């Protein structure tokens, strides 16, 4: 078996969940929550405007209806992601069409954030999709409904690389970094998933059709040169492959899973190799394992509910409890509610379990934005999540 063959999810208790908040009924396919070791935060339904809610990660309990909120938009956001580097910086993404930078104080909100640090505008159409680089600081890409990729430094506010409808001349389902930035995975309405180098517009790598269905494909880097993707059969039978971004022609591995409408959003974890899949609508998250052994894909097991999920948050690493063998850590919305679900390894040990724990992808850049501008590639600064090691501050 797998050493995570056991691998389990525990729901927190009510005290430990975030209750009656007012969770955004837009129909759009990202997480809707975004969380981080200081902060959660979960987009809200506004109908004057767009707002969304960040509260510090210990404030449990029920959210009181005039709770502070980031507002700024002028029309429902549709994106959060929390800045890698800085624990203290989000992004939003909105039907307004721009992309609002925030800074949230230590302690939370004390009176409703209405100035953005920076607004960045460029885009035509709606924005729901924000993706921090991974290792250049400062960097932050945007794909929007104009079929735009706006590259953006936000040190400065200007739009330093621009992917056009010539590229993707459809929607843009998805868009996912690789490990050292250095490339983008996008996939698309035109039914082509593309791997990208985005400075020059490169692209290195293709498979047109990956998925037979008519419904939207989603793409993720996984392990060294290969990609997963999460699609659907003619028939509507959903469906994750993985793929050798090398040899495009067949998937190293096709897995059916069931017949939904709902679109599975994969996490990939480098750190296990291991990739979680959730959709909206569904009351059930799966977890592969990707190995170096045919199959290459494994089927590990499934975390089941009785709750449908509204919305998906990832805890980065930095916040999990390595002292109890949490390995992920999910932020479920549903109905009214953010209920954190820990994902744990059945092991018992004082000891720090270094074969769970490698270095992991640290807070501190690798690259300036213009060293990344100007051609340079570097993986992620490495920390250790060992009781000790203290973490880099953010810049």
């Amino acid at each position: 078996s797998s050493k995570f063959r056991h691998v389990f999810g525990q729901p927190a208790k009510a005290d430990q969940c975030y209750e009656d908040v007012r969770v955004s009924q837009t129909t759009w396919d990202s997480g809707f929550c975004a969380v981080n070791p200081k902060f959660m935060a979960l987009i809200c339904e506004a109908s004057g405007g767009g707002a969304f809610l960040v509260l510090p990660l210990g404030k449990t309990g029920r959210v009181d209806k005039n709770v502070p909120l980031v507002c700024g938009h002028t029309a429902p956001v549709l994106d959060i992601a929390w800045c890698p580097h800085n624990d203290n910086v989000i992004a939003s993404g909105s039907e307004d069409c721009t992309v609002m930078v925030w800074e949230i104080p230590d302690g939370g909100l004390v009176l409703p954030l209405r100035e953005p640090v920076i607004t960045l505008e460029g885009h035509t159409k709606r924005v729901g999709i924000v993706a921090w680089h991974p290792t250049a600081q400062n960097v932050l890409l945007s794909a929007g409904c104009d079929n735009v990729i706006l590259v953006w430094d936000v040190g400065t506010g200007a739009a330093v690389l621009t992917l056009g409808p010539d590229v993707h001349p459809d929607t843009i389902y998805s868009v996912d970094w690789s490990r050292d930035g250095a490339l983008i995975c996008t996939s698309c309405r035109d039914k082509r998933v593309r791997v990208i180098e985005p400075r020059k517009g490169t692209v290195v790598a293709e498979k047109d059709r990956p998925h037979e269905g008519t419904r939207p494909v989603h793409a993720v880097f996984v392990s060294e040169g290969k990609i997963l993707t999460t699609g659907f059969s003619r028939m509507s039978e959903r469906q994750v492959a993985l793929w050798d971004t090398k040899h495009l022609e067949e998937p190293l591995s096709l897995q059916e899973l069931d017949t939904s409408s709902g679109v599975l959003l994969p996490f990939f974890d480098p750190d296990t190799n291991i990739v979680y899949l959730c959709g909206k609508g569904d009351s059930s998250i799966r977890y592969f394992e990707i190995t170096s052994e045919a199959p290459f894909l494994h089927y590990l097991s499934m975390f089941s509910s009785k709750e449908s999920q509204r919305g998906m948050g990832y805890m980065p690493k930095r916040g999990l409890e390595v002292n109890k063998c949490e390995i992920a850590r999910f932020y479920k919305l549903h109905e009214r509610k953010c209920e954190p679900i820990a994902m744990t390894v059945p092991r018992k040990s004082d000891l720090f379990q270094e074969d769970l724990y490698p270095p992991t992808a640290g807070p501190d850049p690798a690259l300036t934005a213009e060293e990344w501008l100007g051609g340079r590639d570097a993986g992620p600064l490495l920390i250790s999540l060992k009781d000790g090691y203290v973490p880099p501050k953010s810049r």
